[PDB]
DNA sequence: GGGGGAAGGACTA
DNA sequence: TCATTAGTCCTTCCCCC
């Protein structure tokens, strides 16, 4: 198999630069303003001029401003980025029928039936990068390899505005030399448990007793890492179908007062229903982020679709369960709908 | 023993 | 007054066959 992965560069910030070219070359920070206080919220993404200085996805907006007080700070306009993304995803459909849209700015294309080798794969990558630049003036990074994982790693290595092929020989080299924390699916918690076992490279999972690996990181992650290390990882590119749709908002102030929480919960339901657009969910979950930042949730599955009115009444009973079973104050509240008919 | 659900846990972008 | 938003797959605990 030959997989070609496309990863749009610093996407939300790049879209803002396309819509306002005077922003080019300047640090641009796209933020999720929570409304609690002046600049409360976090950075969704920043362009590379901003990242060079440490301003990146995830940090508090107030911290970003301490580092780059004069950067351009813009509020996230998700619908705009989603419309631009949808147009780019339609351009990709022309290069393969087998495409897995992984997120708003990533797609995997199985081009095995389209090219004969990596030289042709690389040329198709350039064609794709050019097509997207021509139509939308958006740069992207292409990663190419024998499976999804390494195609993604190739993109991580080459972004931004790059293209890279990780051939069979390099895959073998990476299995020996790539820091295992850089393998997709291995976050800080798993990376720490692996460091602690002396596992710093994929190759190392082949010499540890399987049960010892599994006991520390779980059966699925152990089998995953071992299959990559044996160069036997096989996961097909498959059309993705959304399995859940939801909305979670931040409250002005923390609370565990039902009447004070309701308006936020109801606004989350209204927005979620708008997003469902014709999809009819059989399940609803109320999700709360507590003051200390833990996530708590309660849900219910019905034998039939949930009308908006049933969503309103059931969300209140589920929120009560959360309040009745957890004594902490709530910071963010929302709903998630799933099990579509 | 293990299918299936609810809720938490990690991780991703 | 640091700490968003959204979605996916896995683990754990429990009921149940
Ligand atoms: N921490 C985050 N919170 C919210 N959105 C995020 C976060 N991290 C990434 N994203 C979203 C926003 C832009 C979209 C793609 O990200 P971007 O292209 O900037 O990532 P990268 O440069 O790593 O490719 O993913
Ligand atoms: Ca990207
Ligand atoms: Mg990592």
């Amino acid at each position: 198999m030959i997989v070609l992965f496309v990863d749009f560069d610093y996407f939300y910030a790049q879209v803002e630069e396309v819509l306002n070219p005077s922003l080019k070359g300047k640090p641009v920070v796209v933020c999720v303003f929570s409304g609690r206080f002046e600049d409360s919220g976090a950075v969704a993404t920043a362009n590379y001029e901003a990242r060079k200085f440490g301003v990146k996805a995830g940090i508090p907006i107030v911290e970003a401003k301490k580092i780059l007080p004069n950067a351009v700070y813009l509020p996230m306009r998700k619908e705009v980025y989603q419309q631009v993304s949808s147009r780019i995803m339609n351009l990709l459909r022309e290069y393969s029928e087998k495409i897995e849209i992984a997120s708003i700015d990533e797609a995997y294309l199985d081009i095995s039936d389209k090219v004969r080798d990596y030289r042709e794969a690389y040329n198709l990558g350039l064609e794709i990068k050019n097509k997207i630049l021509e139509k939308e003036k958006i740069t992207v990074t292409v990663g190419i390899s024998k499976n999804k994982v390494f195609a993604k790693i190739a993109a991580d290595m080459a972004k931004p505005n790059g293209i890279k092929v990780i051939d069979d020989e390099e895959v073998k080299r990476l299995i020996r030399e790539l820091d295992i924390a850089d393998v997709p699916g291995i976050g800080n918690i798993t990376a720490e448990k692996l460091k602690k076992l002396g596992i710093n490279k994929l190759v190392d999972t082949l010499s540890i007793e399987f049960d010892k690996l599994k006991g520390m990181i779980g059966e699925a992650k152990a089998k995953y890492l071992i299959s990559l290390a044996r160069d036997e990882y096989n996961e097909p590119i498959r059309t993705r179908v959304r399995k859940s749709i939801g909305r979670i908002v931040t409250m002005k102030r923390n609370s565990r007062n039902l009447e004070e929480i309701k308006p936020y919960l109801f606004r989350a339901i209204e927005e979620s229903y708008y997003k469902l657009d014709k999809r009819i969910p059989k399940a609803i979950h109320v999700v709360a982020v507590t003051e200390d930042l833990d996530i708590v949730s309660r849900g219910r599955t019905f034998p039939h679709g949930i009308s908006k009115e049933t969503a309103y009444s059931e969300s209140v009973k589920l929120l009560q369960k959360i309040l009745e079973e957890d004594e902490r104050k709530i910071r963010r509240i929302g709903v998630r709908f799933s099990k579509f008919i």
